[PDB]
């Protein structure tokens, strides 16, 4: 039945204090399904469901996460086995792992526990790979198996009737590679019958078989065993935990593994933050808290726009913090794309708990938004969809907060409704005079606009097909780009006439302008009654 | 509450680990118990108890 039935291009960056899966590596995440497979708990797994909960008609597209943490894997060495749980953290030292025996087959029995997950498996019949059976009229027959005492790769097995050798089967490399042919080969004998195991196709390759002598075939069908290559068979792309061979395989009870961890919280964030650098996303919260990260996320964000990959993060001070703290974190933090986010509230989520969200959280939620956003779609009066706000601030302490470059939530009770909309995009750079820097929209569509205008320079003419690529053709080349974005209404308007280049030897510095589109913010009515 | 330990004579038989796993609730701990051929465990009949077993007593 195995054909059956049962039953933006923003792409936007998380990092933070997750508690589960493998840290240090960068996951790309596209629905929460994936995500709780993978980061079980955590401020992390509440990011990811809040970016793609964000706003009811917008939301994140594709996340890229790293759990940063220190943890390692519970493991344990017992029997002649090494035991190793995929699961990365504390959590993992609940596994149990124990072998027995099934004595109705003389095969070994695996049992793997897991109560957090409610896993729970049981794997039978492990070895017992083919059975060989004789019938010579001989007093005795008899068969072994032997290694290379090196490698302890099995090198021949040989059937013996009485004390001679009637064949042998070389299982070095050649036409026995694969234990199906020794039945078949086996079956050709005239004397000799083998049959495969019937629980499922064993099929092991012959180097894996177990070294055995002398065992009397003649009245026993007599297993051949190779227990580690079925456990390998049976268990290598299944279940929580993996298995590697030191030394004799034999039963040993239900252990715990040992020694799983998270690790200390990480006193740097640089050596794990720039496996961002080329993974191609554009906004970027961390989960953390402290100030440090904000400067170490600051310091990378600008290295790397430095660098040509355009970036920007989003951040936000903690709880219920007054004007006089908000002030020294962005004076600590004035360098542009940082936007530092003054509130902190509550978000009512799936899970049923009321969450209580610190400021880094709605700026994850900002984030969300904003990453779902047109390109140069601004997140001003958008909504926000949080559920309670920790609000002191009121319309003269929201000019206070705006004009320092602190983005501002306000809770706006309509007549019969309610919801919480964000007043401005202002960046954390203070001075106002320029929009690129001041404004997030503008820089978003400023750096879109110059990346897309710098392929299309590379393709066209340092392609370096001659130098005879005249200045008055890179001015059509111009103009020409310029006209195709106002037809796409990416920019409102150019200069057709005031566009200039000056090429000598192979540089050509080239000056233009572009009018920016120019949005509009504010309304003031005079209702004067009469009669 | 760590463990839940039956002893006979002088000597452990078996042990719960309560500190966490399997038996984080006492019905697992009543279900293993009746498991053992010698043993036996019933629930209170005043109404499913059922609590945490981390909350037992010494």
């Amino acid at each position: 039945t195995r054909p059956h039935a049962s039953i933006s291009e923003k792409v936007f960056c998380l990092i933070g204090q997750a508690e589960g899966g493998e840290p240090n590596t960068v996951y790309e995440l596209r629905n929460y399904s994936q995500a709780k497979r993978l980061f079980r708990s955590g401020e992390l797994l509440d990011a990811i469901e809040l970016a793609w909960g964000s706003n009811p008609n917008y939301t994140a597209g594709r996340i890229l996460a790293m759990r940063i943490e220190d943890a390692k894997p519970a493991s344990a060495e017992i029997g002649g086995l090494k035991i190793t749980s995929k699961i990365y953290g504390n959590v993992a030292n609940n596994i149990q792992v124990g072998l027995e025996k099934n004595t109705l087959s003389d095969s070994l029995r695996l049992r793997v526990i897991f109560q957090d997950d409610r896993f729970n498996e049981v794997y039978d019949n492990i070895g017992n790979i083919f059975t060989i059976k004789y019938k010579g009229e001989e007093a005795n027959a008899t068969f072994s198996v032997e290694h290379d005492e090196e490698t302890q790769k099995a090198s021949r097995l040989v059937l013996k009737v009485g004390d001679q050798e009637v064949k042998s089967y070389d299982l070095t490399g050649g036409a026995y590679d694969y234990t199906n042919a020794i039945i078949t080969d086996i079956n050709q004998l005239p004397d000799f019958e083998a049959k495969l195991s019937p629980f499922g196709d064993k099929n092991l390759e012959s180097s894996k078989l177990d070294k055995i002598e002398n065992a009397n075939i003649k009245d026993k069908a007599v297993y051949v065993k190779a227990v580690f290559g079925d456990l390998e068979k049976q268990t290598a792309y299944n279940g929580i935990v993996s298995f590697e061979q030191l030394k004799t395989i034999e039963p040993f009870e239900l252990t715990k593994l040992k020694g799983g961890t998270n690790g200390e919280p990480p006193a740097t964030w640089a050596d794990k933050l720039d496996k961002f650098a080329h993974e191609g996303g554009y906004y970027i919260v961390p989960l953390s808290s402290k100030q440090s990260v904000h400067a170490e996320v600051a310091s990378f964000v600008k290295e790397r726009s430095d660098a040509g990959e355009p970036m920007r993060a989003i951040v936000g001070g903690g709880f219920n913090e007054s004007k006089e703290q908000l002030f020294g974190r962005q004076a600590s933090l004035s360098n542009p794309r940082v936007s530092l986010v003054a509130n902190s509230g509550t978000f009512v989520m799936d899970d049923g708990r009321k969450n209580h969200v610190p400021a880094y959280m709605v700026a994850v939620a900002l984030g969300g938004l904003a990453s779902g956003l047109e390109i140069g779609e601004s997140i001003t009066f958008k909504p926000l969809r949080v559920s309670s706000l920790d609000q002191i601030y009121e319309s003269i302490d929201l000019d206070e907060l705006n004009e320092n470059g602190i983005i501002s939530i306000e809770f706006v009770r309509n007549r019969t409704n309610t919801f919480f909309r964000i007043v401005d995009d202002v960046t954390t750079f203070n001075d106002k005079s320029d929009p690129v820097k001041a404004e997030m929209a503008v820089g978003e569509a400023n750096d879109f606009l110059v990346s897309e205008l710098k392929v299309q320079l590379e393709d066209q003419f340092i392609g370096t097909r001659t130098i005879n690529t005249s200045a008055s053709i890179i001015k059509d080349f111009i103009q020409s780009y310029l006209g195709r974005k106002k037809r796409d209404n990416e920019i409102q308007d150019f200069p057709a006439e005031d566009v200039q280049v000056i090429v000598e030897g192979n540089e050509a510095r080239i000056s233009m302008t572009v009018y920016p589109i120019r949005s509009f913010k504010k309304i003031s009515v005079s209702l004067v009654y009469k009669q």
